[PDB]
């Protein structure tokens, strides 16, 4: 049967979840226990962590604008997600999504990671660009598996200490 | 690096490929050699074949309307894809997409099937509802792996012959 329910108007769904598409929640997964992880991400939200996804990530910026800070060819690059833009991110490309606008909405689609395929979350030194800290995780639930990770990094000067120049990363806010 | 290129305006891309979003082509895959198969399907297009996808299928009817003829709980059902609707189809639910409107466009996302995971394509008797014919295929390229399959069914009264009531299926057009 239709395990995930019948079709429904997306724009309306987005409007109805506006209160969740802003701090402190910021995002909302559309269907539960599905192989395709379908999420709508709002704003505003800025972050310093870079994601290392073992699988591809699909983006469709439905409302507003956002951008992805990346590490392409060993260089800090930016991929803009202007309203109406779609994008497919190859596996492992380091990315840090920035969503400055309130009312913005981006459809983001990923796949459930199989046992043994880990996601990486890392931070880089704003001084020398060296890797500061990396945590690998078997991502099962973003709600319970991710927040503590980021929190443990912000609360630790040790984890935030660059092993190259000794500069202590700011943590939560750049 | 960005194997699949940089972000780009989707509505514009769709407009630019209008000539392909209608017979005889009907659809256009956005990126090649990616794990996520991202396709935009136009119209008009009607078909009698039901697809048995071993994995989930995501739909977002961007322009126009369409509908999916299904087989839920052993009964012929219809799931409407009205403009603006999104839908996630569970694995193996038999579906036959109908796209009556010219100018319509639906974003359809699937996953590359791993070796050994086969797709099924079948037809049912419009008289008794019994399975008439089924072909399983390792779907690598829709362009070369699917058209011959449908064609061999239409050209064969044997394959089109219901094993229950003997009624010979119409073939291409209901
Ligand atoms: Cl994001
Ligand atoms: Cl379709
Ligand atoms: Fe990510
Ligand atoms: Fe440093
Ligand atoms: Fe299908
Ligand atoms: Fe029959």
């Amino acid at each position: 049967m239709l395990t995930y329910g019948a079709p429904f108007n997306f724009p309306r769904w987005i409007d109805e979840h506006a209160h969740l598409l802003k701090p402190p929640v910021g995002n909302r997964q559309v269907w539960q226990d599905s192989d395709f992880i379908v999420t709508v991400v709002g704003g505003p939200n800025h972050r310093t962590d870079y994601h290392d996804d073992p699988l591809e990530e699909f983006f469709y910026q439905l409302r507003g604008n956002a951008y992805l800070n990346l590490w392409v060819d060993g260089r800090r690059e930016r991929a803009d997600l202007k309203e109406g833009d779609i994008f497919l991110l190859p596996p492992h490309v380091r990315h840090s999504p920035q969503r400055p606008e309130a009312g913005s909405a981006c459809l983001v689609i990923e796949r459930q990671r199989p046992a043994g395929m880990l996601d990486g979350f890392e931070w880089y030194c704003d001084a020398c660009g060296h890797l500061v800290h990396r945590v690998e995780v078997q991502l099962k639930s973003i709600v319970t598996d991710l927040p503590p990770l980021f929190e443990s990094f912000y609360a630790s000067e040790d984890k935030r200490r660059c092993p190259h120049c000794g500069q202590v990363h700011p943590g939560r806010a750049a």
